[PDB]
């Protein structure tokens, strides 16, 4: 590729966006097992968890959307010519620095949203595996 | 749409995006791994790149392996308001699928925490 810039803003768009749909595709099926499982034994396990998935998903929507400007406002810091710049040997020691910022805000991002999606989901996969052996 | 083919297609959905996240994942940290060549970062990214790469692979075969049984517990559906053996069989449907998003994310979450510290290391005191 000749745009290396440009292949780092669209992975990062991509990364954040299938952070979102899988949030999303929990919450959904979750939801349409809750539907089903009205009146029995495991509405109250598939309606704990719809309620956490609910959350996961708002957290993960505030800390993509809080992201989004840390990201552009580090990327402003990048060398004048960087959009044009067709091998990354054209970077600059301090384009890789800002470069170098943007990776460690990504992993802390991927590290928070693990961390929350299962602190909240622990406790509903024990009582989803009490109601089905009795 | 039918309840069941709707739960069906809410269960590929729920996959499918599990193992896109999982690629795009790998993709970014690929990219990263790139561009950090050389650098003082090209430690902690070819580690990330690494373990993303594990985690991917590990929620294909993951997803991969409950294909059966969930095609097995629909199709015992297909016959299939639910009666109360069928409510049974999308209770077993639903605890697969949970033990799923379990795994992944503990499995996720387990492997990434030594880059997670590393990075985080360095921005408490930059290298």
């Amino acid at each position: 590729s000749t745009t290396p810039i440009a292949d780092i803003q669209q992975g990062i768009s991509k990364y954040l966006d299938a952070l979102n749909v899988f949030c999303r595709a929990s919450t959904f099926l979750t939801d349409l097992f809750s539907t089903v499982f009205r009146n029995s034994h495991y509405s109250k396990a598939a309606t704990q968890l719809k309620d956490v998935q609910e959350h996961v998903m708002e957290a993960a929507s505030r800390l993509t959307s809080a992201i989004k400007p840390e990201i552009a406002k580090m990327l402003m810091e990048l060398s004048a010519g960087a959009a044009n710049f067709t091998d990354q040997k054209e970077f600059s020691l301090q384009d890789i620095e800002v470069l170098g910022r943007c990776f460690l805000t990504v992993v802390q991002v991927h590290f928070q949203f693990l961390t929350h999606a299962l602190q909240k989901v622990q406790p509903v996969a024990h009582s989803c595996f009490a109601e089905v052996i009795v």
